[PDB]
C-alpha cells in the first residue's frame, strides 16, 4: 500500500503508524533517548507483564493497553510508582490517533522511543491489539527489593519466559533511571551513559559499590561503584534486583556474557521484545508492521570501558566458566559526573502533559 503521505507500506494497516511515528518523535521524544523515551520503553514493560498464566484472564491481559484505558487503577499500585508520567504523555495521543488501539501506541510508543537510543535493535512490531481490555490486579510488577527466585517464577508466570530472556530484557537498564526509588534525588542512572544502549549496565552492576547517590536506607537499593553527583547530575543507582541477578547462579554467567558483546545483547533484547510485546495476544492473529519502525541510531562501535575511578580490580565475579574480557580503563583518578542531558548539559526539561494517572 502507498499511504496518503506517500510512503510505500508492507499493509494498509500500517499507514497510520507513520504520522504516529512523527507525532511521538516531534512532542514527546525529539529524536532523543532522554526521560520522556525512558518512561515510555518502562511503560511498554509494566503494560505487557501485568498478566498471569496460573491466575487466568481475570487477573490481566497484557500488552492491551489496560496502563491508558484504566489510568486511575494500576498506575496508583505501589510497584507502578512513576508510571503516571508517561501514561499521561500517551493518551492525548489515543484520543488524537484514533484508529489505532491503546494497546498497539503503548508497544509502538516504545519501539520509537527505543529506536532514539544507539545501538538500540529495530524492534518487531506486530498491530491488530484490541482497544477493549479490563485493569490488571496488584501483584504482577517485579520490584527491585524482590529475590531472583521470585522475579524468575514472574516472568515464567507471566509468559514463559527463560532466565536468558529475563536478563535479556534488563538490557533495557542500559537506558534508564531512577526518580522514585530515593526521595531525595531525581534521575539516578544505572549506568554511566543512561542515553547509549550499550553493555555498561552489565559492566558497571559487576563492581563493588564503594557509596550511594543519595541515602544509604531506601528498599531496594544497595551500594553503587559510581555513587558521585553534582547539582542536577545526579550519581549511579544500584537496584537490589539488578545485584542479585548478576550473581546468583542462575542468571551470572548470562549477566556477565553480555558485557562488551553488544550485537549479542542488542539481539537477544530485540527477541525478548519480540515476545513481550504479544503477551495476551496470539501472534498468528497480529499483522507485521516492522517497516513503520523507525531504522534506530547505530552505535558508535567502541568497545565497553571501565570508567573512571574503576577498574578489573574492582570486579565481584561470579562466572566460573566463561573468560571476563580484558577492557580498557577511562583516564582520570576521580569519578566522571554522569550527564543529566543528552547533550551533557545539566537542564533539559522534557514534555509533561497533565493527565489522569
Ligand atoms: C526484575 C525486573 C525489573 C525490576 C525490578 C525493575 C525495576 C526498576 C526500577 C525500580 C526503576 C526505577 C523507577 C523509578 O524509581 O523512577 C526502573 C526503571 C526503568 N526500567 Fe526497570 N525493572 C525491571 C525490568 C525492566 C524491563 C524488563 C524493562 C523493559 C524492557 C524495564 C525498563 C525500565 C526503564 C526504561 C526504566 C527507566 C525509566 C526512566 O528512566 O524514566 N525494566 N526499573
Ligand atoms: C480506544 O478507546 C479509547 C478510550 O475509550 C478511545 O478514546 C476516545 O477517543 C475519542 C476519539 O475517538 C475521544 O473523543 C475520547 O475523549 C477518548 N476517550 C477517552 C476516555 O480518552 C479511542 O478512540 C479508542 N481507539 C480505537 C482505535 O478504537
Ligand atoms: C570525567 O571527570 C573525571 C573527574 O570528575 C575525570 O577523572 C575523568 O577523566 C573524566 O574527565
Ligand atoms: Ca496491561
Ligand atoms: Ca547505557
Ligand atoms: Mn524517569
Amino acid at each position: 500500500a502507498v499511504c496518503p503521505d506517500g510512503t510505500r507500506v508492507s499493509h494498509a494497516a500500517c499507514c497510520a503508524f507513520i504520522p504516529l511515528a512523527q507525532d511521538l518523535q516531534e512532542t514527546i521524544f525529539q529524536n532523543e533517548c532522554g526521560e520522556d523515551a525512558h518512561e515510555v520503553i518502562r511503560l511498554t514493560f509494566h503494560d505487557a507483564i501485568a498478566i498471569s498464566r496460573s491466575q487466568g484472564p481475570k487477573a490481566g491481559g497484557g500488552a492491551d493497553g489496560s496502563m491508558l484505558l484504566f489510568p486511575t487503577v494500576e498506575p496508583n499500585f505501589s510497584a507502578n510508582n512513576g508510571i503516571d508520567d508517561s501514561v499521561n504523555n500517551l493518551i492525548p495521543f489515543m484520543q488524537k490517533h484514533n484508529t489505532i488501539s491503546a494497546a498497539d501506541l503503548v508497544q509502538f510508543a516504545g519501539a520509537v522511543a527505543l529506536s532514539n537510543c544507539p545501538g538500540a535493535p529495530r524492534l518487531e512490531f506486530l498491530a491488530g491489539r484490541p482497544n477493549k481490555t479490563i485493569a490488571a490486579v496488584d501483584g504482577l510488577i517485579p520490584e527491585p527489593q524482590d529475590s531472583v527466585t521470585k522475579i524468575l517464577q514472574r516472568f515464567e508466570d507471566a509468559g514463559g519466559f527463560t532466565p536468558f530472556e529475563v536478563v535479556s530484557l534488563l538490557a533495557s537498564h542500559s537506558v534508564a533511571r531512577a526518580d522514585k526509588v530515593d526521595q531525595t534525588i531525581d534521575a539516578a542512572p544505572f549506568d554511566s551513559t543512561p542515553f547509549t544502549f550499550d553493555t555498561q549496565v552489565f559492566l558497571e552492576v559487576l563492581l563493588k559499590g564503594v557509596g550511594f547517590p543519595g541515602s544509604a536506607n531506601n528498599t531496594g537499593e544497595v551500594a553503587s561503584p559510581l555513587p558521585l553527583g553534582s547539582g542536577s547530575d545526579t550519581g549511579e543507582m544500584r537496584l537490589q534486583s539488578d545485584f542479585a541477578l548478576a550473581h546468583d547462579p542462575r542468571t551470572a554467567c548470562i549477566w556477565q556474557g553480555f558485557v562488551n558483546e553488544q550485537a549479542f545483547m542488542a539481539a537477544s533484547f530485540r527477541a525478548a521484545m519480540s515476545k513481550l510485546a504479544v503477551l495476551g495476544h496470539n501472534r498468528n492473529s497480529l499483522i507485521d508492521c516492522s517497516d513503520v519502525v523507525p531504522v534506530p541510531k547505530p552505535a558508535t562501535g567502541q568497545p565497553a570501558m571501565f570508567p573512571a575511578s574503576t577498574g578489573p580490580q574492582d570486579l565481584e565475579l561470579s562466572c566460573p566458566s566463561e573468560r571476563f574480557p580484558t577492557l580498557t580503563t577511562q583516564p582520570g583518578a576521580s569519578q566522571s559526573l554522569i550527564a543529566h542531558c543528552p547533550d551533557g548539559s545539566m537542564s533539559c526539561p522534557g514534555v509533561q502533559f497533565n493527565g489522569p494517572a
